[PDB]
């Protein structure tokens, strides 16, 4: 129905819909990265931040998902439709799950509020026309 | 790798699982009830308890899952394999959801602690064969009143 | 020689023998339970209450039994005795464990005391004829 | 699964192997030793030291083991095997045993701490050249060892 | 076996494995640089920071190593295998010893904690796609 | 250039070296013992004393060294030179390691100060010819008790 996993973290999907998927790196990179960065905490009895809790869902859902996606190519014998599904999956799926994936990470990496900026900010960069906006786009920053 | 979305919720999946599918109410039922219950606060931006959040993810998750389930029969035209997936889905998959799903609901509705407690004890129930264990398995008791 | 495990907690071998095998769920089911609740608490560097140790022992020997048992017939081509080993496995030995096994676990969540009285009152239960025997065998209920 | 029945007293297997398989006496020796020393105790409903348990446990275990070893060829007398396994057993199993088995024993006799110690320091002895070490490694006894 | 020289400095190898060797300049540059920057302190009776202590190990190990590597081309007469070993060495070896080398230096140059950033940060740069991420990558910075 | 990984540890290599190889226990032995001893705290992120750290480096170092030693015989196929390097390695090289290696271990196990002290005195031992110096060279004495 109607529910935005970003709103509770005080956010909006559109803000993201208007910074095309092409951006958010490939799940893997994201995965591997994030993973072995907090693995310990990740598998800890303390959901310090919602992000954490959430995270896994996307993980399972997906992990368990791909774990299934591959199955398709086992108990099924019809390469026409079998090798077709993988498409919509590893593509039109990673979408909502990639940016989001990253998105979340970004917090622990940097911070909730702080994040906002990189969002809107870029929003300006993008929308702002080709000839002016210096290709040197916004990037997840420093400390102060 | 290996992670348990209950590590924080002081419990484990490996455990619950015993649970014969015959236990968890129909997906929709679960969806309805759940939603139908806390509806407002749900779509609210206020993360009261993590449980809430994740749950929501499970939603979109299953959301697109079904939002995709309808996609299966839409673009794919191979009535043989088509129904072979919808099955595994609404079943071999929903399980994990329905399973955990419900549990969550139960939490807020009965309080994280005591909740598992029920689950716990019950454990031995099933881990108990026929002729004995009264067919009156313990039930989600509306939290007993006072002391 | 002559020593009873149930003694360090005041109990005899006959005691449990009042619930002829058939009751005690089988090994697997049992095991899981533990780790399924004390995963870490198990491999925890603390001996909170002996029990654990005991348990762990049964686990060892056992874990070694199942490591040797499976081995019996795979690394040594054997006759009318590669499927006849599993026979004794279950019946006269594993039993003692299953009970003692479960036995502990139980108390580890119900309080050794009450735990005892369970099989106790229950004893008469089973030993008290059917048509008359109460419509419900007392169980390791959270207490109520 | 995985677990070290030594953490129960802040210990790990490894340490063991470091030592020569031979090092530890054969069960028999070991067995009697205690049975003739602490028998009175053990049998009593006092868990004084967790050790007690594990100890006796290993005993049941092995007790069944040997009550099984003799059963290895009770009803059936297989030619090239029946005594080649009762061999392997003591070979790759009684090992894990005796080590701790004894360890345990002496321990209660020489308090946990001191116990650990001895072997520790002893360790290097062996893993240290000839004319650069005492006539032999130090010994057990009570008051002598460090903290 | 299993041990990470970076972990004690609160770090992880992977973080580094995912920023390919090609990055870390040639040992020499690194060496000469680092060397005559703290030489004094380097050969001082005070291991102020572990980095120091560690450092030399890699140094010796390597210094003493190359000191040997060259030997290969002395008491050995077989150019086929002699001139082959140098390969795996000056390449597949400098690896773990270069980034690490630098890595350590980086501290004294900048600082422990501070470092972290340049790591993760870049992690974002890299992973982040070609068309957007401005070639102007992260670089060891300033003071505040 | 010229550096001494002992400058900080208040000592020098040039010194120790006298030490006839016959002194340092086998590499493995050293590895085992060492590891086997402080195992946990070792793989721990907490730098207690620098000694620890460096030591670890020596590990990887030798680690890849051997991790490479196995590489030698794997890809290179010239049985003549092959064994000519493995030798220099496990010997002409291990030396420095075994040498220092052990020393470290000794430190934590006996305390930086007193440790060298032993080493020190010993110095004159070897620097002393036959017929005199009792073949009972001073030994790593478990730190004498009290005053």
């Amino acid at each position: 129905m109607d529910i935005d996993p970003y709103k509770e973290f005080g956010a909006t999907v559109e803000l993201l819909s208007f910074l095309p998927s092409d951006f958010f790196p490939s799940v893997r990179d994201l995965l591997d990265t994030a993973a072995a960065l907090y693995r310990d905490a990740l598998e800890s009895p303390e959901h310090a931040s919602p992000h954490h809790t959430a995270l896994r869902q996307a993980i399972l859902a997906w992990g368990d998902l791909m774990t299934l996606a591959t199955w398709v190519g086992t108990n099924l014998e019809d390469p026409a439709s079998r090798d077709l599904v993988v498409s919509y999956v590893n593509t039109n799926v990673g979408l909502k799950f990639r940016q989001l994936l990253w998105f979340h990470i970004s917090a622990l990496t940097f911070g909730r509020e702080t994040v906002l900026e990189y969002l809107v900010s870029f929003g300006v960069w993008i929308r702002t026309p080709p000839a002016y906006r210096p290709p040197n786009a916004p990037i997840l920053s420093t400390l102060p």
